[PDB]
């Protein structure tokens, strides 16, 4: 089997995809995050708390035939950005883009911090990471990812992330047509969950190349990239007027500013970010200095290849049981 489906910005900034997803029967469509950062598939549900829903479609369980209530079950989980969710669980048949699983756990929220509540356009996450990573308990269930495998003609899925535009999850199959030149496969480690490779250096504009090891992980969850504070200060020494601001978070720039591109390396390769890619706008409405899309990872305790980086690739996660990421340019 296989199965592709559309994923779609969430905003004019690229903060977020969500993808739509069946839950249930009959259907119950919820557009979701899906995250290769976390292993968790949840969602808004009847059973979250009024107050903290504004604007979500939620999931009913007791509206769909299939759903089950997994007895004694519980989840609770805390994102790398201080965001938060936590309920129960269901197994139920979920669908993405004409793949079916049957007996999916889905988490249903109880609870959600509120950056979720805020964000009136994600229905809930679907966790691509490695099972381990699972929060339910005291039985940890598996991601969709995992539990379709056996069934996908490969057991492969590809995201192929749009700048300002939509773009594509495919599972099961590599589209051919979906990139330019070769895909070049890099080693993963599962120590810790995660989709975790090593690039082997970087550039800025048309600057030279340097080699050197930045283990990170390949997270469509996560919206900007995060570089060690070396790497980073390259960068943002590039653009005049740029500067790592504490008020603010992170380094901003003169939006008046023309963006250098970054360059990563995978293997030989070389992905090439364009500057424009890096542009996360005012810092707040009307104002002229404007959010860098790269900004350092010292403190977060891990390198992160978020969408800034994975936009401007095809990217191949495949789950063989060695796994391993694949890299295109597009």
């Amino acid at each position: 089997s296989t199965g592709s489906a559309t994923t779609t910005p969430i905003d004019s900034l690229d903060d977020a995809y969500i993808t739509p997803v069946q839950i249930g029967t009959p259907a119950q469509t919820l557009n979701l995050d899906f995250d290769t950062g976390s292993s968790d598939l949840w969602v808004f549900s009847s059973e979250t708390t009024a107050s903290e829903v504004d604007g979500q479609t939620i999931y009913t369980p007791s509206k769909s035939t299939t759903a089950k209530l997994l007895s004694g079950a519980t989840w609770s989980i805390s994102y790398g950005d201080g965001s938060s969710s936590s309920g129960d669980v269901y197994t139920d048949t979920v669908s993405v883009g004409g793949l079916t699983v049957t007996g999916q756990a889905v988490e249903s929220a109880k609870k959600v911090s509120s950056s979720f509540t805020e964000d009136s356009t994600i229905d809930g996450l679907l966790g691509l990471a490695f099972s381990t990573l699972n929060t339910v308990s005291p039985t940890q269930q598996k991601t969709f990812f995992d539990n379709a495998k056996a069934s996908l003609d490969s057991p492969v899925f590809t995201a192929d992330l749009g700048y300002h535009a939509p773009g594509t999850y495919n599972f099961g199959f590599i589209d051919t047509t979906a990139y330019t030149g070769s895909i070049t496969y890099t080693a993963v480690s599962t120590k810790q969950g995660f989709w975790e490779w090593t690039s082997t250096g970087y550039a800025v504009g048309s600057g030279t190349f340097k080699s050197t090891s930045i283990d990170g992980i390949a997270d469509t969850g996560t919206t900007l990239l995060y570089l060690p504070a070396t790497v980073v200060s390259a960068y943002w020494a590039q653009v005049s007027g740029a500067k790592s601001s504490s008020s603010v978070g992170g380094y901003v720039f003169p939006c008046s500013a023309t963006l250098p591109s970054f360059t990563f390396g995978v293997g030989s390769a070389r992905i090439v970010i364009p500057g424009d890619y890096i542009d996360f706008g005012p810092i707040s409405t009307g104002s002229s200095s404007c959010f860098g899309g790269i900004q350092s990872s010292a403190g977060i305790g891990i390198n992160i290849f978020g969408d800034v980086a994975l936009k401007a690739a095809f990217v191949v996660f495949n789950g063989a049981t060695t796994p391993t990421l694949g890299f295109a340019s597009k």
